[PDB]
Order: structure tokens, then C-alpha cells, then sequence
């Protein structure tokens, strides 16, 4: 069972004895450090205030546990059993700690405050940044989410163009990156990030994550469709390619059904198998029920490109209001190899510049999606910006000679709208000036008890595009 | 719970209604496919057997829920109820399943078998695959403990080279990576994989899963050190960067201790602060409790040689066997940022063309370590490679003719080794001519049990480098 006493940077356990003698408070914050990705969406706070700090998190057996550990671990007694036991008595074992932060779902430039961490009890002025190392674990499911939405962005922006709306928008980038994670906790925290954004997924245990501990009016936040994978078509040897094209989309043939068919020769699959031999099982498909060919190797725009030439001759092609080329609403393409934001970008942009509308693809991401992604990304960071000690306030912060970007933000902190309706963080307390407005942090997490919570369908409308509710 | 009939990817969930009818037979195999890391360290996938797939993991309620999430996530009704329904019933839930596996800790060039798994019932056909999902995050252990060994061996290299020995290897690669991990699983798991190559680790989560799933003899396998982060030295305030520095060597005046002396400014923190102001709280520490020293911004090559630059006219310094520079043994520097492989071994060349030891310095790495990997780096990927249909056995594999990068293996695999000491992997059942002598994978699960395991202490001898044995 998961203990908080063990789930921190090693280095931690020692910091109490390194803060100022007489040090009563220690005010923390994160944000995505300035330094491609201008804004950034908040996402992932509430998963982790739920599933590893709200509540009784301090027990008898997971002190003693702790204190079994750390002694082996660092050859010698300096874990603060006192403290984790004063929690333990005085508050049964509730973290005596307050949280504010920005609603999730919302899109806020970097270098604004999005949470910020303060311990409530004087005696506990060590534990704000004990629990640092959970919090900034936040970064993932943030930059996900951030990803997720640029990827949005690039879709909307050449589906508009090339058909002159955005029907399906939520369908076009899928997650296929169960496999591709670490871990099968990630894969539920990154695949609920990407449904912030989208619909389609075929990393299940999102959904049980969001039900959990978001919520959704709808039974389930992610949807998909049938689709083979490379054994289901291999499995019927080398020369029966179209037979296990034939079983199964005559299996699937009311449903939409994605069929990977590069297994051997994607060209001909598509020109002689699909184009020609099963031509016939294709026509005869609902628009409700296409078929979606699956390229799924070579170069991404190239194959793409050629994969819709062969379609383009062998089925029949329109030309929609915009002047672009579209199959029949019978058949799609799905590009689900080599996928992330910047060839994603480089395919749309390719097949526009070959007249072909978005509408005819979507895409699928995997190790793009939910793993190739790190903390440097958005320069995600938790700092101390305010201290008390001896009873006085200090604003405190880090401001290495040697990189500027790495400079903190000092003082108490607090997020604003400004005249123009925009972001700014003021520092130093300045907030309280009342110059600029209310702060727009929420008190989310106080002395062991979730204080303000928001629904799946809260946050993805907060994260919208704005060409989505222009 | 942990479900897994939840646990694969979606499509699976359709694949029962692909196959080719009177499939009896799905044997499938996973290989760190060849395309820089020209071997990789099996690892992790005992965890993996323990944690989601020994034991009863089939239950009535379990079927339930994924019939009723399936329903929603599809709007249709396809989900293998009969089949999950016949493992409740027949087997009590236990999976009717053999992995065979390379032993954990074995190191083994790219392109080899490392695992197989096929059913052992006609009935599961459809099961060889669900669990694709689940066993490929192998992948992430396996990567990790690679990335980690390669690490150790340029820096094996390079203390060899400037010291003459290998005195301290072990501690010379710290992790740092808990907070820049997707989550705690992560965290465990990875720290897991690094402690297969070094003892140092801040990622606390590791222990746990290395004492449930593996098991040492010694109480841990790993260790840390007291070490200061920026809030204890900024919260003392701007003025006050010294008096934090005197308070916290004091503290740990006969531990070894790291402070990060980069808060304002490390040239002036290395000078005047400890190579003068402080210097005297230094020379009197012992041997086994050194300062060590932290720089944490700026170029990582040239911050460490200006560190080093510095140190070396304020503290005495004395020149080895090797002809290399060394600080005295109370006083040490770790570089913790920016640390991957490209840049370790930028930052080791670079002391030995400034003439300073390997002795000098350690390193911290945490996205590097821990995060910056991903399946593509070694090509992890799992395969079916041959089907019994209709009583016959058919060798398949995939071929596509854009990427023959992507061919995959024929038939029923085993591995080997060779005349000269190397290993093979025979395809097409051609283990069974026995002209190679015994298969290397070893049956790790069969029918919902592990039938063999290994303890941690097996699998840090399998991954040794050459240079210490
Ligand atoms: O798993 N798939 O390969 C998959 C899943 C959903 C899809 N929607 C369109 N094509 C798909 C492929
Ligand atoms: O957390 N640290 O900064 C840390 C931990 C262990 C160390 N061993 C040597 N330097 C270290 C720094």
C-alpha cells in the first residue's frame, strides 16, 4: 500500500534539519517556467490531491515502515519521526496543508503561478516541500494535455481550410500509446490528458481514471472502433493477405473497422486487394461504417501521399465546396506510425499542398502521444517563493549567474486578469494591493480534505480551442 | 482492482473475430529489434508476471465490468465473454499461458529472442495477444537498465583511464529522475532498473519493488546521502547564502553531504564562500564524510572545469599515478544537470583533456535517466511469429516493403549460444535439430504460475561489464 512517508526524493527526508532555526512557514508554487509552447493547460492536480493525499495518509505502521527504511537507506537515524508522528496525533494523520490553484482545464501562458503550497501548522513547516516531489509529478498529465492541444490546433487549423468546418475534429488524433509507456499508471494519466482534447483512444485504462476521480455526464469519456493489428492479418500466411481482409471486414460490416495493410506491400494492398479483388465489399459499406486503411511503415507524408493516389484511382473521388479531393464516405486512412506534433504538421501541410482534404485522414500517436515528452518541455518547476522565520515574512527565490531562465519568483503569489483580459502573476505579495482584481487561485486542498473539484466535462470545455467556440 | 480484461489496447478486444477459424495456436515473441546500444539488459518482466498476471486475474465481476465498459467505449457489443467466461470456469481464473524467458540480468545483442509466449489451450488462441499490451511495457525496464549499463561503461572507461581503477564505480551515477517520471509507478519501476548497474538513489519508490518482486541480501539495494536542495539554502534568505552553507555542513559533519552552491553564484559560492569564507569547516572533514560540492545550471561542461579551476587553487590538490589532478578526499563535486549519456561522456572527455581525474567528480541524472527513453530507442516490439490452423503449424511473420528495418521472426524460436561464445536466435523450429545446444529461455510462466524467478542479486551479476569481471 502506498505510503507518502516513502514517496519523496531521498534528500528530503533530511531537509528539516536544514531550514532556519525557528522557520514556521514554507510557501511554495509550481509553474511552466518561460523560456513552441507559449500556453499551457492545467490538468492532473485533482487525480493526485484524491489518490495520494487527501485523508488519513499518516499512520502508526507506515512511520515505523519509514523510519525501517530511510535507517539501511542512509546508514544512519534522520528521518523525522517526530514530526510525522505529531501529524499522526494532532491532526489523525491529515496533511496540514493548503493548496490553491488555477481551475483545471484552463489555458494560461508560461510563467504564471499554477498552484501554490503552504504548510497550516506551524510545526509542519517542513512538510510543504516534502511533497513537492508528488505535485510536480503534475507535469505529466499538463504536458500531455498541452501536446494533446497543440496537435488540435494543427488539425483544426487545415481541416477548416481544406472542408470548410471542423466535423470530426475530436476523432482525428487517436491514442494508441498504451503499449509505448512506462508504467500502466501512466498510461491512465496520460491517456485522460489526451481526452481533454479528443475522443478516440485505445488506451483503456483512461477511463477508469477519469469515471474515478473526474466524472463525465456520459458513460465514458473515449470511444473506439474495431481494427486489426499485424498478427490478425499475418496469421493466415503469406499468400491469404486478401483472405483476412475478406473475413474481416465481412465480420465487421456495419461497424466502422480500421484494417493495418502494409504487412507486406501497402501499395498493393491498396491498389489490387482493397482497389480491386474486395472492391466490391468496400462500395457497399455505410457512411456510418467505412473502412479505414491502415498504412503503418515507410515515410509518413510519402506513404500517405501515394496511398491516397492509389485510392484516388481506383474509388471514386469528389471535389468538395473547398476545392479539395475527397474518397467516398465509405472509405478513410489512418496514419497511425511516426506520428507526433511535427510530422503531424508536415502531413497535413503535404497533403494540402496535393489538394487533398483533412477530411479524409485521421491520425493515431503513440510513444508522440503519451511517452516522447519530458518535464524540460514546459519547464515545469516547484519553488519556494515565501518564508517566516522568527515570525518574519521573507521573499525567498533562486537566481542562478549563469541562467537567467532559471530565476524564481519571490514573495507571496497570486494570479490575475488584467485590464486587457489577460494572465499576470504578481509577486510579493502584491495582490493584496488589490490593484488588479481578485486572485484567480482556488483554495483546492486544505488540512486533508479536496476543498473544490471539477467535473471531466468542466475541464474540457475550459480547454477549447478558440477556434472551436469561435 | 486491477482488471485485466482492461488492460489491453481496445482493438484487441476485437481481434478474437480475426483470426483465422480453426486457429489453435498463437505463439508470439519479443525482441529489442535491430536497426548505438548494441546490446540490451533483459529486465523487468518478473515484476510484470507477479503484479497483473499470476493468479486468479479472471473473476465474474471483472467480465462484468469490462462487458459494460466495452459496450459504451465501442456503442456495440463485440467483447469475448464465451472466452473470458471458459478461463473462469476451466482454469479459475488463472491464464493458460507460457512465457519462456532469457534469465533477468542477461545481456544480449539487439535482434534476439528474449521471450516467447503462446496458450497452452486451443480455446485461448485470442489470449497469446491481449496481453501484448501489458508484457511490451518490459520495454521500459529493459531500456532503463540499458541506458543505465551503457552510462557505467563510459565512465568505467574513463576512471579506469585517469585513476587506475574502478574504486567508487558504483555510487558514480546517482538518480535524480522521482519528479521528472510520468508517475509513481514509473518511478519505481525505472529506479528499479538503474539499481541493476549502481547503488545511489534519491528515487525512493525503487526499494519497495525491488524488495517485493526480486529481493536482496542486504537490507537495501540502494542508498543516499544527506544533500541540500535550493529551498534550504534560498529560505535562509538573499544575504544569508553562507550562514546556510556553515549551518548545513555543520549539521552533517561526519556524513558525507552535497550542497547546491549554484543558487546565486556558483564561481563566487566555490571562491569565496567555501574556498575562503568556510574553507576551514572543509579541510577538517573526514575522508569518509567529504563536502560534495553542487553546481546545478549553465553549460554542464564548462561549469564543471571552471568548479574544478576553482577548487583546485583554493583547496590542495595532489596529482596521481595516471598523472591526473585530484582534489583532497574531504571535498568532491556532483553534477546534476543536464546529465544524460551524450552529455556524461562530453563532460568525462573534457576533465581528461583538462588533465582532472574521474576520481573528482559523480553525476545525478533524472529526466535523462528516467523519462527521456521511449520504445522506438532499442525496438521493443512483440510479434506473433507462428499459429497452429487446422492442425497445422504455419510459420508468419510480417515484411513490409518500405521498411525491411520491420521484418519480423519465422516460426517457433529459440535461443542460443555459439561455437564462439555468441549468441543465435533459430527460427522456424530449428532449435529442435539440436545442433546448438540447450534453448537459453527458460519457462518463467505456466497457467497462472511463476516457475521460475530470480533475486536481485542474480540479476546484477548477469549484468556485469566486462571491464569488472
Ligand atoms: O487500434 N487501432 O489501430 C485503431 C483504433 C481506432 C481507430 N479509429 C480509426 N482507426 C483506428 C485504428
Ligand atoms: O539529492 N542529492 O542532491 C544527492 C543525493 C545523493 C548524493 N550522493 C552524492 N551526491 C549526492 C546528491
Amino acid at each position: 500500500e502506498f505510503n507518502i512517508l516513502l514517496a519523496t526524493d531521498s534528500y528530503k527526508v533530511t531537509h528539516y534539519k536544514q531550514y532556519p532555526p525557528n522557520t514556521s512557514k514554507v510557501y511554495s508554487y509550481f509553474e511552466c517556467r518561460e523560456k513552441k509552447y507559449e500556453e499551457t493547460v492545467f490538468y492532473g492536480l485533482q487525480y493526485i490531491l484524491n489518490k495520494y493525499l487527501k485523508g488519513k495518509v499518516v499512520t502508526k505502521e507506515k512511520i515505523q515502515e519509514a523510519k525501517d527504511v530511510y535507517k539501511e537507506h542512509f546508514q544512519d537515524d534522520v528521518f523525522n519521526e517526530k514530526g510525522w508522528n505529531y501529524i499522526l496525533e494532532k491532526y489523525d494523520g491529515h496533511l496540514p496543508i493548503e493548496i490553491k490553484a488555477v481551475p483545471e482545464g484552463f489555458v494560461i501562458p508560461r510563467g504564471n503561478v499554477l498552484f501554490t503550497v503552504e504548510n497550516t501548522d506551524p510545526e509542519c513547516y517542513w512538510l510543504t516541500n516534502w511533497i513537492e516531489t508528488i505535485l510536480v509529478q503534475s507535469w505529466y498529465p499538463i504536458t500531455v494535455a498541452t501536446n494533446s492541444r497543440e496537435q488540435k490546433k494543427i488539425l483544426a487549423k487545415y481541416l477548416l481550410e481544406t472542408s470548410g468546418n471542423l466535423d470530426g475534429l475530436e476523432y482525428k488524433l487517436h491514442d494508441f500509446g498504451y503499449r509505448g509507456v512506462s508504467s500502466q499508471e501512466t498510461a491512465g494519466i496520460g491517456a485522460s490528458a489526451h481526452l481533454v482534447n479528443f475522443k478516440g483512444t485505445d488506451t483503456v485504462a483512461g477511463l477508469a481514471l477519469i469515471k474515478k476521480y473526474y466524472g463525465t455526464k456520459d458513460p465514458v469519456p473515449g470511444y473506439s472502433v474495431p481494427a486489426a493489428e499485424h498478427s490478425t492479418i499475418t496469421a493466415w500466411g503469406k499468400d491469404h493477405e486478401k483472405d483476412a481482409f475478406e473475413h474481416i471486414v465481412t465480420q465487421f460490416s456495419s461497424v466502422p473497422v480500421s484494417v493495418v495493410s502494409d504487412s507486406y506491400d501497402i501499395y498493393n494492398a491498396c491498389e489490387k486487394i482493397w482497389g480491386e479483388d474486395l472492391r466490391h465489399l468496400i462500395v457497399s459499406r455505410s457512411t456510418q461504417a467505412p473502412l479505414i486503411i491502415r498504412p503503418d511503415s515507410g515515410n509518413p507524408l510519402d506513404t500517405v501521399l501515394k496511398v491516397l493516389e492509389i485510392l484516388g484511382k481506383k474509388f471514386p473521388v469528389t471535389e468538395n465546396s473547398k476545392g479539395y479531393k475527397l474518397l467516398p464516405p465509405y472509405l478513410r486512412v489512418i496514419q497511425g506510425d511516426g506520428v507526433d506534433i511535427n510530422t503531424l504538421q508536415e502531413i497535413v501541410e503535404g497533403m494540402k499542398q496535393k489538394m487533398w482534404s483533412i477530411e479524409n485522414i485521421a491520425f493515431g500517436s503513440g510513444g508522440g502521444l503519451l511517452q516522447k515528452l519530458t518535464r524540460d518541455l514546459l519547464n515545469c518547476s516547484f519553488k519556494c517563493s515565501y518564508v517566516v522565520t522568527n515570525g518574519l515574512g521573507i521573499n525567498v527565490f533562486k537566481d542562478p549567474v549563469a541562467d537567467p531562465n532559471k530565476r524564481s519568483k519571490k514573495g507571496r503569489l497570486s494570479l490575475h486578469r488584467t485590464p486587457a483580459g489577460n494572465f499576470v502573476t504578481l509577486e510579493e505579495g502584491k495582490g493584496d494591493l488589490e490593484e488588479y482584481g481578485q486572485d484567480l487561485l482556488h483554495t483546492v486542498f486544505k488540512n486533508g480534505k479536496v476543498t473544490k473539484s471539477y467535473s471531466f466535462d468542466e475541464i474540457r470545455k475550459n480547454a477549447q480551442l478558440n477556434i472551436e467556440l469561435e
